[PDB]
Order: structure tokens, then sequence, then C-alpha cells
């Protein structure tokens, strides 16, 4: 896994603990909706980590969305990073959670927590691809409103996509005037989410992908199989979800 | 000002100075587009200041959105109250900044800063009297992304309107994705606006509405006035700009 000079050209300070890192570096192409890792020496030894790319891959602003994991060893170092400080980039990107993966359905549904949101956002921007799919469904949900970072690129991409694209957010506790609250589990279940998108979520319509917090991952997968008799999605054995876990 | 008594149903904290309040009131019924006054008592004595309305008439739950000025006389007290708490709410609604107060015209344009959005959230989430607009332009101009506060519903609205409403953030002091940097007459004044936007601003297709701060308010006047002989609107001398300053 050889690796990268990037140079850091911007630091977006989102909340005390989000930011987004733009990049410049000599990586080979990748598919939106992969990953690289990303890596600085601590304790004089290399630490690297995963990050997915928030950029369309034809863009060369290499960007990355990311939380400060309190006690954590590389996200803190990689907070602390300013312009024009250096960063290694794995050279060529890793991951399967593309559209290459993803089986024709009539609606796509893309649910993300957190800093998860990313590889959606690759994906979306880059804009190829989709024709085969009626709809497509973004969900981003975050523990505040305060969280939302990506909403302003949110309402560019509704536009373009002209109401082919439905975007939702959900806050945990909040009340917020537009978003859902609670968990995305529960909101699926009690019927809220899909009201609010004004889609279902079934076998016979959909294919979900599943980003980010591993218990909204696999919560929502059990409920999915068990309730809507929607299955885990395989080359060789076709199915219904498609997920990647952070952690 | 003859008053009710309110009650304060839920306390929304956005940032550390900004607040949205939910009251019911058996307030009389008033236009989208208006204000009253809420009150407390301080030091022995009734202390009233005015705040737009953020619902559409016929939604119950009375919405205010405010900054807290630092050591202001009333904000910092409005921004203490807990639900449950009461506050005096003037029963008459004022003002002029409304619908029925806007000529027909192709493109209306919504420009606000800061809590000034709160007159057109109230007008688009009736949704009114607003099939006559061909388009429906929402500038919010805030210092930075964070101050967003109503992105999600402004998301809402603009997947509803169905390409009839563009949303348009602003933030001047920052360079978010999706986002223009800048301040609202720089931004007119070198295209960069009706770029980002998709359309223009001129005296044979527009009217302007323009809330906030009156800095932005007259600067934005008086640049519309010399450069594209647009005029401020009156029902003897019909124009191209309504507006309401805050301060
Ligand atoms: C494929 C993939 C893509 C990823 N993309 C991103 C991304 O784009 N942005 C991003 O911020 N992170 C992303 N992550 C997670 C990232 O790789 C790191 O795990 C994260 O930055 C924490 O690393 P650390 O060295 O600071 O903490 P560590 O010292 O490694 O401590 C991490 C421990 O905390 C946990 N952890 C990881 N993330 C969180 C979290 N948010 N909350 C609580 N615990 C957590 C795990 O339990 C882990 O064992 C991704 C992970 C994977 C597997
Ligand atoms: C018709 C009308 C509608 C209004 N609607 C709202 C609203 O919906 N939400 C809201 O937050 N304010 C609104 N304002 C302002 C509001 O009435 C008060 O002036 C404000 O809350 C500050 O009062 P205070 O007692 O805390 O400050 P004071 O002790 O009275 O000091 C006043 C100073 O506060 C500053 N200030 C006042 N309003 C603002 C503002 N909104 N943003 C930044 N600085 C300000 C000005 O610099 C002003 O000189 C509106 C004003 C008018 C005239
Ligand atoms: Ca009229
Ligand atoms: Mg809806
Ligand atoms: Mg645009």
């Amino acid at each position: 896994a050889d690796w990268v000079t990037g140079k850091v050209t911007k630091v977006q300070n989102w909340t005390d603990a989000l930011f987004s890192l733009t990049v410049h570096a000599p990586i080979n192409p990748f598919t939106a909706g992969q990953f690289t890792k990303l890596g600085l020496e601590i304790d004089g030894e290399r630490v690297q980590r995963a990050y997915s790319y928030v950029n369309a891959p034809d863009n060369p602003n290499l960007e990355f969305y990311l939380v400060t994991v309190p006690q954590g060893k590389l996200s803190p170092r990689l907070a602390a990073l300013k312009p024009g400080d250096e960063v290694q980039v794995v050279s060529d990107a890793s991951g399967f959670f593309v559209l290459d993966e993803v089986p024709d359905c009539e609606t796509l549904w893309m649910l993300a927590t957190g800093t998860a949101i990313g590889p959606y956002l690759s994906i979306l921007q880059y804009g190829q691809d989709v024709a085969r799919f009626k709809n497509l469904v973004l969900v981003h949900a975050a523990r505040f409103a305060a969280d939302l970072s990506y909403l302003p690129l949110m309402l560019e991409l509704q536009q373009r996509y002209e109401g082919k694209l439905r975007i939702q957010t959900v806050v945990s506790r909040e009340n917020v005037p537009g978003s859902l609250t609670g968990r995305v589990p529960a909101l699926i279940e009690n019927g809220e989410l899909e009201k609010a998108v004004g889609l279902p979520m079934d076998k016979e319509t959909s294919h979900v992908m599943l980003c980010g917090n591993p218990q909204m991952v696999r919560d929502t997968q059990q409920l999915l199989k068990e309730t809507r008799q929607m299955t885990k999605h395989l080359r060789r054995r076709p199915g219904h979800m498609t997920a990647e876990h952070y952690w």
C-alpha cells in the first residue's frame, strides 16, 4: 500500500469536533464511494486510518469529512493540521461501497450517520451511473442540527437532480423544523421516514445503502430483514442492502 | 398594545447567540410577513420588542427566531425562557412586509440577513398567493455557516416548491461548499449572486424584498437604484423594492 505526500490546502471547522480537510495529492484515480488512508507520524511511528472521499473522483480537491474522536489516536492530530501541512495519503483507493456493486432498483436509499455521509456526496456530485434508478433518497442522521455540515451542498444537489433526489435530515433529540427526530431504525419502523420522503422502503422497490455507526447499520439491517424480508446483497445471491461500517 | 399571555412550549438553541422560541398564545389572525411584540417584566417594568412570526398564519406553534444581543435589554431575558414560562404577546400583528403589498412580477427575490429570514419563512410555509410568481428566490446571508439555522426547513421548502423556489446561502466570513462567500450588495454588483441563483435581478423581471440589517437594506437599495433603475415601491409610485429594517 504505497503512499504519496498530500498537502493540506483548506481546513473547515464546522463544530468543536467536526472538520473537513481539503488536500492536493498525486493519488491514482478512484471510484466514487471509495476511501483512502490518511497517515501521520505519532510518537515515532506511522499511524493511519481509513477516510472516505467526499469529492467526486474527477475533482482534484480531495475532501475528507472527519470527527475528532475523544481519546482517538489519529483524528485529533488530523484536527490540528493547517493549510500547507503534509499528510500521507494511500495512493490507491479501497472499498466496495460503490455504484458498481449496487443492483438496479426503482429507489436507491442512502443512509448515513455523522461523517459517513461522505461516500454518498462523492457519488451524487459525480452523478454518473444513476440514470438506471427512478428515485434517489439521501438520509443524513447526526446528533444535533449543528452537525449537519453539508446542507448547503445538499441544497445544490437537490436542485441539480430536479426532484429525483429526495433528501431528509434526522437529529437525535432536538425538535428542528424540517428534520425528523430520533433513531433511523425507529423512524423506518414507525413509518415516519417513508412518510417524510414520500417513497416506500421495501423489497419490491428499494436497495438500501447503510454507512457509518455500526449500531445504526446493524439495527436497521435486522429490522429490514425481520420485518420487510429484505436481505444483504451479494453478487452470487442478489439482495437489497449494502453496508459500510465506520467502526 | 392589547396583549395576551403566551406559554413557551419549546426553546431551540441553535448557537451561543441564536435561538428560536415556540409559543402558544390566543393572538388574533395575522398575515404572513407580519410581526408582533413579545414582552417581559424587567426590574418592575414591562419591556417589549418586535419579533417576526416564522410560522405560517394557520400554524398555532408561534415561532420566533432571535439573536441574543449581548447585554441587550430584552433579548437575553427571552433567551433565558424555558418551556412552561410565560411571555407577553401583543394580540394584533403589525407590518406591511406581506405579499398583498408586493406587486406582480416574474421573479420575487427575498433577501435577509441573520434572523430576518423569519417573514419569508412564514410566507413560504403558508404557500398562498405565490401562484402569480414564476420564480421565488430566498437568499439567507449570515456571517458563518453555523448561523444558517433554518437550512433543514429551507431544503424541505425547496423540495416541495418543485423548482419554483431557489434557496441561496451567503456566508461573509468563510468558504463553504454550496455557499456563496461575501456580502449581499457586493455580490449583486459583481454578478455572483445572479450567477449562483441562475436568474437576473432587474427592473423588467424582478421585485426585491429586503429584511434585516439596515446597512444591508440601505446599501442594496442604493445600488439597485443607481445601477439598475430600480426604485422603492409605493401604492402611488409603483416600484421594485420592499424593505423592513430590524433596527
Ligand atoms: C471504510 C472506512 C471509512 C471511514 N471514513 C471516515 C470518514 O470519512 N470520516 C471519519 O471521521 N471517520 C471515518 N472512518 C473512521 C476512521 O477510520 C477512524 O476510525 C476514526 O478517525 C477514529 O480514529 P482515531 O485514530 O482517532 O481513534 P482510535 O484511536 O482508532 O479509536 C477508535 C476507536 O473508537 C471508535 N471509533 C471510530 N470512529 C468513531 C466514532 N465517530 N465514534 C466513536 N468511536 C469511533 C472505534 O471503536 C475504534 O476502535 C472510516 C472508517 C472506515 C472503516
Ligand atoms: C419589525 C421588527 C421585527 C423584528 N424581528 C426580529 C426577529 O424576528 N428576531 C430578532 O432577533 N430581532 C428582531 N427585531 C429586533 C428586535 O425588535 C430587538 O431590537 C432585538 O431583539 C434586540 O433588543 P434588545 O432589547 O435585546 O436590545 P437593546 O438593548 O434594545 O439594544 C438594541 C441594539 O441591538 C442590535 N440589534 C437589534 N436587533 C438585532 C438583530 N435582529 N440582529 C442583530 N442585532 C440586533 C442593534 O444593534 C440595536 O441597536 C425586529 C425589529 C423590528 C423593528
Ligand atoms: Ca396588492
Ligand atoms: Mg416531506
Ligand atoms: Mg446555483
